[PDB]
């Protein structure tokens, strides 16, 4: 109702199913657990256990189910509670009564619903050479999967040159508009990255010198996400982006994010460690949460990773990611006629807003540890039965109960 | 004078150095220093600039030179120290007058050194097929690289029964043996590893199942490494390690660890979050640390991983790898002949021994947490300018200076 940046999720025919839960150590209390599934027509495939990461005594299961096993898992939930004795918390990508929102337990995990993506008043609408040349960059996304290097493009001279414009006009706003730690990380993307006005980056060596940086990671998406979908990549320091560029027709103007936002207004905030963990707060913050705090908090990145402002001293800086790689509303942001609000989660969470080009008003914050402590903050009030936090070593979410 | 575990490290004709150094954000201050590199005859390619992880205002910098560059570097650090204004370290495989003992900074370099590895004694030393079959699984190791997926080899009927005779004899002993990590860790390699007394697992199937345990990953190795470089590894959460079998010949010995002692006495304990961290804490602490430390650290990870004992209570149970893996001894180690020591670093550090079956003594370790906590109190009485940490975001080494 003000055509938001918020996209409500949607499940496939099988949907995702997984059953949280940990069992103690016991004589053939392992081999109970995987009976169970096992004597229900589970293919003990989905099934699947480790050492429990908390407590030396205990065994962590994780299970890949869909929708087809709905029929059984109630007795299997039943049986592991009275039975075998175990606190079970079921994650459902249909999120139905009694069932937490469904969320990646694992980095691999993110490419169950990476293909899950959202014309005629756009360029390049009517062009056949870029429709097809679209459906090429959509097709290597739909086809990649976790760990596999990123398929590199070689772009048209045509292509380069509509970088080449977006670079120039914005590289020549930087040093005075942009906030100190994107003007800190510039310069080493255009030395080590191929980040330059004749130049497309390829998305591999982005994403190598990323994760050389915060291990933070690029995986190539076809189109816009959900929202659930997108934020809680973050959370593994997944970054979901494009590989294409907009249409030659019109060089300061893209409908959806494309090449040009993705690498020169989110990249270099990525490379640095302190923005990094305040983007993943975000993310920890959106596994598992209700519908109607994804959308707070897709209001909250729109609000700060998106367009958000930050303080430098007695001055103001820009640091948003659809800020740093629009020329037009670079200098707008930072003009006399936008209304500035201190970031304050409660208040932001709500705020209405709509994504057409020069936004009324901006939120700034503190700085981006500041911040990130109040996504802590406000994360503690998002109802779901129990915390997250992400394990860099094993590259999985641990689930501990609420604090 | 022993024969002990110790081993003294090799230099290459090239050898390793590199410059530890950061540089605060100043107009024309990166320029400079890769123009000082540049302008010395040193390839760009072994010159690395990243943002720093402590300060967001300073640059990290990594050089992959070597002994070719003796000649410069000299002049190149007096620049950066008096003319630039940077603190550098000096790292060298040689480690001469001045300069920190080599260490990898990143986990992609554990590939430089990783093949320098240490017969008439030996079971199948006259046998030429055996003699072949290990210049195979020795090719496989050298021609490994970080990141790749470890080759899998078909392992022969003969092969195979060897294994299963020396796993036949100790899973019968386990139970009451081994410490109760290993014990809970071995039913899921026996589920998800292949795990069994009929087959021989794969070295990457294994490697996947510990880094979604504890993030540990293994590296094939061709034989024996120096204690600097195979401890160092630890630092990384990588365990360097064979893929060969002893002769089928004697079932019951090695004059070296096969796959057999690696996958038994090492893998199940590396899966246990506890145990990695404190073998990581060994490998941390052998970072640049000087011979007569190393060797220190040596002797302390034999007492350890390779032939400690813990409390479990009242009881005492072994999780000494070289135990774990050898029905003799870990019968023997547990009886009333052996003389028992409550684990103390610094008489540990000094403990005399040789590699010989039959351990007189053993060190009793309370916990594999205390232990940690021993070996980080032990490090930082080891001489180095500076602490380090691991990152396990970026995977590489954060050289924090002195605590
Ligand atoms: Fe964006
Ligand atoms: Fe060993």
């Amino acid at each position: 109702g003000q055509e938001t940046s918020y996209i409500e999720d949607n499940s496939n025919q099988n949907g995702a199913i997984s059953l949280i839960f940990s069992l103690k150590e016991e004589v053939g209390a392992l081999a109970k657990v995987l009976r169970l599934f096992e004597e229900n027509d589970i293919n003990l495939t989905h099934i699947e256990s480790r050492p429990s990461r908390l407590n030396k005594d205990e065994y962590e299961f994780f299970t890949y189910l869909d929708k087809r096993t709905k029929p059984v898992l109630g007795s299997i939930i039943k049986s592991l509670r009275n039975d075998i004795g175990a606190t079970v918390h079921e994650l459902s990508r249909d999120k139905e009564k009694n069932t937490v929102p469904w969320f990646p337990r694992t980095i691999q995990e993110l490419d169950r619903f990476a293909n899950q993506i959202l014309d005629a008043d756009h360029p390049g609408f009517k062009d056949p050479v870029y429709r097809a040349r679209r459906k090429q960059f959509a097709d290597i996304a739909y086809n990649y999967r976790h760990g596999q290097p990123i398929p590199r493009v070689e772009y048209t001279e045509e292509e380069k040159q509509t970088w080449g414009t977006v670079f120039r006009t914005l590289k020549a706003l930087y040093k005075t508009h942009a906030c100190y730690e994107h003007n800190h990380i510039f310069p080493l993307l255009e030395k080590y990255c191929g980040f330059r006005e004749d130049n497309i980056p390829q998305l591999e060596d982005v994403s190598q010198f990323l994760q050389t940086c915060t291990g933070f990671r690029l995986r190539p998406v076809a189109g816009l996400l959900s929202s659930r979908d997108f934020l809680g990549g973050l959370a593994f320091r997944v970054f979901h982006c494009t590989q294409y560029i907009r249409h030659g027709s019109k060089p300061m103007y893209t409908p959806e994010p494309d090449i040009c936002h993705e690498l020169l207004g989110h990249v270099p905030l990525f490379s640095d460690r302190s923005f990094a963990q305040f983007s993943q707060e975000i993310g920890l913050a959106s596994l598992g949460a209700p519908d109607e705090y994804i959308e707070k908090l897709a209001t909250i990145y729109w609000f700060t990773v998106e367009f958000g402002l930050c303080k430098e001293g007695d001055s103001i800086k820009a640091y948003g990611a659809g800020l740093l790689s629009s020329f037009g509303e670079l200098q707008y942001c930072l003009s006399d006629k936008p209304k500035l609000l201190p970031l304050e989660l409660e208040k932001t969470a709500c705020q209405e807003y709509s994504v057409t080009e020069f936004q009324p008003l901006y939120y700034v914050a503190e700085s981006f540890s500041d911040a990130k402590e109040k996504v802590r903050t406000f994360a503690a009030t998002i109802p779901r039965p129990f915390s997250v936090r992400y394990d860099p070593y094993t590259q999985r979410v641990e689930v501990l109960d609420n604090t």
